[PDB]
DNA sequence: GGCACTGATCGGC
DNA sequence: CGGCCGATCAGTGCC
C-alpha cells in the first residue's frame, strides 16, 4: 500500500487569508463567538504569527486578546471553509484508487495502483498534488508519504507547515524504534505523561508491556492500538466515511434552568439540526447542556423507530427536564445531537 | 461467557 | 470560554 496524507495548513485562518491578502504575514485569528458578549467565545484557530504570541486553538477569545492585543481578530465563516473543503477533496479524489476525507481538512489518499506500487513515484505524485492545490486555490498544505495511514500522519505532522514528509517502506522499523510516545496519534497530553510516567517514553517500549498490564494504564482501545502499531502491525484500510451524527448547539444570552427560558434556543437548534439532516431520519436523539463550570451533561434515547421534527421537540423536553432533575448547575449552552439513521 | 445494544463521557479538530 | 464530531466503554438483557 502506498497513501498520501494530507493536512491543509492553518486552515481557517488561511482561507481568511486567501479571501483577505492583506491579513497575510501578520497574526490573524478566527474567533468563534457565542455572542453572550461583545467578546466571548474561543479560538478556533490561528495563524502561525499568532502562534508565535502565545494564541492557540480551543482558548478564550479574551485570553488571546489579553496576549496578543494587535492581532486581528475575524469571526469564523464555516461554510466558506467547508466549500473549500469541499473543492480541494475533489481535487485529491481524482488523484486516488480510494479517499478517505478524515475531517474538514485532512485526507488520506490511496494511490498504490495510481502509481504502480511505485513508492517513488508516489513521492512525484504527492508534489504535484501540492502544486495543484496552490495553483487552483492558493492553499498551502502538508502531505506526509507512507505504508500505511498512520504513519503518513505522523510523518506530515512533523513536517508542517506546508512539508511534504516521507517514509519508505525500507525506513519503517528503525522510525518506529525512534518514534516518542507524544508523538502519536490518538495520544492526548495526559495520557502520553501516565504512560511517561511509567517509563514508557518512545513507542518501542510499549514492547515491553503485555495487553492486561497496558489495558489498565490506557484503555482496550488504546492498548490494542499501541501493541500493533509499536510491531508495524497497523495497516487499517482507507475507507469511505459516512457521517453518523449531526447536531446544533448554542450558547443562550444567559445561563438558565428555567424550561420555558431555553426551549426556544433548543428548539431553533433542532430545527437547524433537521435541515442538515435533510432525507435521513434519526432513530436516537441526545440533549446536550453545557453547564455553568463549563462542565457537559447528556441524556438520550433511542427510539424503535425513526424521529420525526416535531418528536425530536417533544422528546427533547423530556430529556432536558431529565438534566434538570438530574443536576443542580445552571444551563450555558443547549443543543441536541442525533444519530442512528435509517 | 460473550453478543447485541445501549446511554453517557471523552477528547481531537 | 465554541461548536462541532467520532471513539470509547460500562451496564443491561439475553441465550
Ligand atoms: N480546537 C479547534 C481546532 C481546530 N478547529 C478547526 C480549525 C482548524 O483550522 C481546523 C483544522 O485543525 P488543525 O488541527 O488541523 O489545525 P490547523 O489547520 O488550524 O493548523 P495546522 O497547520 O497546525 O494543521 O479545525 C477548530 O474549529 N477548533
Ligand atoms: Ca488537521
Ligand atoms: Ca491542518
Amino acid at each position: 500500500m502506498i497513501v498520501i496524507f494530507v493536512d491543509f495548513d492553518y486552515f481557517f485562518a488561511q482561507v481568511e487569508e486567501v479571501l483577505n491578502p492583506q491579513y497575510k504575514g501578520k497574526p490573524l485569528v478566527v474567533c468563534v463567538y457565542s455572542g453572550r458578549t461583545k467578546t466571548s467565545g474561543a479560538v478556533a484557530t490561528a495563524n502561525y504569527e499568532a502562534r508565535k504570541l502565545g494564541v492557540k486553538a480551543g482558548m478564550p477569545i479574551i485570553k488571546a486578546m489579553q496576549i496578543a492585543p494587535s492581532a486581528i481578530y475575524v469571526p469564523m465563516r464555516k461554510p466558506i471553509y467547508e466549500a473549500f473543503s469541499n473543492r480541494i477533496m475533489n481535487l485529491l479524489n481524482k488523484h486516488a484508487d480510494k479517499i478517505e476525507v478524515a475531517s474538514i481538512d485532512e485526507a488520506y489518499l490511496d494511490v498504490t495502483n495510481k502509481v504502480e506500487g511505485n513508492f517513488e513515484n508516489g513521492i512525484e505524485l504527492a508534489r504535484k498534488i501540492k502544486q495543484e492545490i496552490l495553483e487552483k486555490e492558493k492553499i498551502t498544505v502538508t502531505v506526509g508519504v507512507a505504508p500505511n495511514k498512520i504513519l503518513a500522519k505522523i510523518i506530515a505532522d512533523k513536517s508542517k507547515p506546508n512539508g511534504l514528509g516521507v517514509i519508505r517502506p525500507t525506513e519503517v522499523q528503525d522510525f518506529l524504534n525512534e518514534l516518542d510516545i507524544d508523538e502519536i496519534p490518538g495520544i492526548g497530553s495526559v495520557l502520553a505523561r501516565r504512560l511517561n510516567e511509567l517509563g514508557i517514553q518512545k513507542l518501542r517500549d510499549i514492547l515491553s508491556k503485555n495487553y492486561n498490564e497496558l489495558e489498565k494504564i490506557t484503555g482496550k482501545a488504546k492498548a490494542l492500538y499501541l501493541l500493533k502499531l509499536a510491531q508495524d502491525e497497523y495497516n487499517e484500510p482507507i475507507r469511505t466515511r459516512v457521517r453518523k451524527s449531526i447536531g446544533r448547539i448554542v450558547t443562550m444570552k444567559r445561563n438558565s434552568r428555567n424550561l420555558e427560558e431555553i426551549k426556544p434556543y433548543l428548539f431553533r437548534a433542532i430545527e437547524e439540526s433537521y435541515y442538515k439532516l435533510d432525507k435521513r431520519i434519526p432513530k436516537a436523539i441526545h440533549v446536550v447542556a453545557v453547564t455553568e463550570d463549563l462542565d457537559i451533561v447528556s441524556r438520550g434515547r433511542t427510539f424503535p423507530h425513526g424521529i420525526s421534527k416535531e418528536t425530536a421537540y417533544s422528546e427533547s423536553v423530556k430529556l432536558l427536564q431529565k438534566i434538570l432533575e438530574e443536576d443542580e448547575r445552571k444551563i450555558r449552552r443547549i443543543g441536541v445531537r442525533f444519530s442512528k439513521f435509517i
